[PDB]
């Protein structure tokens, strides 16, 4: 389109294309005495406020905000719902900031209707290690859509980032923005069918009746690798070193530390399931996918979606067709409807044998004042929520 907002930002033009060997800032040598002090400028009755995660009634107004007002599927007919236990879990990581935790108020209601989160996270990106911010929940509330409100939140954030001395941040959206590094398809593994095409989520053919699709998704209950078991605070070493080791070969992952994983990966009901396989002590095999149900927009028998997103799945004792197959069974297991993943990693490998379908759009990667060369999803090593 125009992207005029876009355009002002140190981020690739729509025809800027760079060699393998370009890889760093737009804009460097920044400093920290010259940022903006003085908050962003707000229409006329409208608030910064800091959002405190940790309690109970600002992470509740901040899920309500996000509950009525997040994306949507293209058709209109499904709406992301992040519990607000997995709004804890994704805004409090280690050395989080409660500053870069951003509401916007409405004065005469007093009523929250804008939010934008960061987390702080090392970024290695084609081989460079990088201190950067991840950027998450961006909202306006949809009465207000169209007031160019998401610039002030993305320019007041990117001030508070900032005043820490970091220049880079990463994102991703659904929208085609300048410029995506990479751009990742996404599919649909189905595991309680006939709901899903009541719900209009998936579709039967003629060649395809109600009791096919049924046993066309139909698992057997019994693991690939029988001893996969819920982490424990014992395997955070393990863990550490078994995904530490599989990432470094992407192009673009995150660089965990053990306190990292300890919060990335230990199982919050409802929020994030880490399964491990431990030989000799050793973690040998891992899977993990987080929840993040859909709310159902006006279908009379359902109101939520469970749905498992696949995290991070490494395999040294199997193939990692049978890893996802694994995945699969546990999110079963745990009454998910279905089970999504991205083209990212190794993925897409799996999908045609393990029945995945594939969606309707894709999910675009972004770096914030970064320059490289854009790449296929395959090098992606990182998931975002
Ligand atoms: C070094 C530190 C750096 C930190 C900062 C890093 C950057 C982080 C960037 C944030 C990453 C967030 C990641 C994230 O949370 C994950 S992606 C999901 C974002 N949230 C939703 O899609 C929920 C529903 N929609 C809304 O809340 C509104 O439509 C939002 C708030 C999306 C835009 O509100 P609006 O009422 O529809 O629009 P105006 O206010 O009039 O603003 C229009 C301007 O906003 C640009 N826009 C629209 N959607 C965007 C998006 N998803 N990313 C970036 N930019 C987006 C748009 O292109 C236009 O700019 P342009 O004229 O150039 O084209
Ligand atoms: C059925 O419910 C919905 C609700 C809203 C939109 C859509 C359409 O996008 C997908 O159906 C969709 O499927 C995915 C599978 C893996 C990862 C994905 O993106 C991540 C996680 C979510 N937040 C941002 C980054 C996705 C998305 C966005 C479907
Ligand atoms: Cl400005
Ligand atoms: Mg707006």
């Amino acid at each position: 389109m125009d992207y005029k907002f876009w355009y002002t930002q140190p981020v690739p033009k729509i025809n800027d294309e760079f060699n393998e060997s370009v890889n760093e800032p737009f804009i460097s040598d920044n400093k920290v005495e010259d940022v903006r002090k003085d908050e962003y400028k707000l229409p006329p009755g409208y608030s910064w406020y800091v959002c405190d995660v940790k309690d109970e009634k600002d992470r509740s107004e901040i899920y309500t905000l996000l509950t009525d007002n997040y994306v949507e599927d293209d058709d209109n007919i499904f709406r992301f719902n992040y519990s607000a236990e997995f709004l804890l879990w994704a805004l409090t990581s280690p050395n989080y900031l409660k500053t870069w935790h951003i509401g916007v108020k409405y004065d005469a209601s007093n009523k929250l209707i804008g939010f934008i989160s960061a987390i702080p996270t090392d970024i290695c990106i084609h081989k460079r290690t990088i201190k950067m911010a991840e950027v998450n929940f961006l909202c306006v509330h949809k009465t207000l859509r169209s007031k160019r409100l998401a610039p002030v939140l993305i320019k007041e954030i990117t001030r508070r980032i900032n005043l820490e001395n970091i220049w880079q941040a990463i994102y991703t959206a659904g929208v085609y923005l300048p410029k995506p590094v990479s751009d990742a398809r996404y599919y649909h593994r189905s595991i309680n069918v006939k709901k899903l095409i009541e719900i209009g989520f998936s579709s039967l053919n003629s060649r395809l009746t109600m009791s096919r699709a049924i046993k066309l998704y139909r698992v057997e209950d019994t693991l690939n690798i029988k001893n996969m078991r819920l982490m424990k605070k014992k395997d955070v070493e393990g863990v550490h070193k078994l995904l530490g080791s599989y990432l470094e070969q992407f192009n673009l992952y995150a660089v965990f530390t053990k306190e990292e994983i300890a919060h990335w990966f230990l199982p919050i009901e409802n929020v994030i399931y880490t399964y491990v396989n431990e030989e000799n002590g050793k973690i040998k095999d891992m899977i993990s996918f987080y929840s993040l149900p859909s709310q159902i927009l006006g279908n009379d028998k359902y109101s939520t979606l469970n749905a498992a997103y696949s995290f991070y799945n490494v395999t040294t004792t199997a193939t990692f067709k049978q890893l996802m197959q694994d995945a699969i069974l546990l999110a079963k297991r745990n009454n998910f409807d279905v089970f999504n993943a991205l083209e990212v990693m190794q993925n897409k490998s799996v999908f045609e044998d393990l029945k995945f379908g594939e969606g309707d759009g894709s999910l675009k990667y972004y770096l914030y004042n970064w320059k490289c060369a854009s790449f296929a999803p395959a090098h992606v090593g990182i998931v975002l929520l």
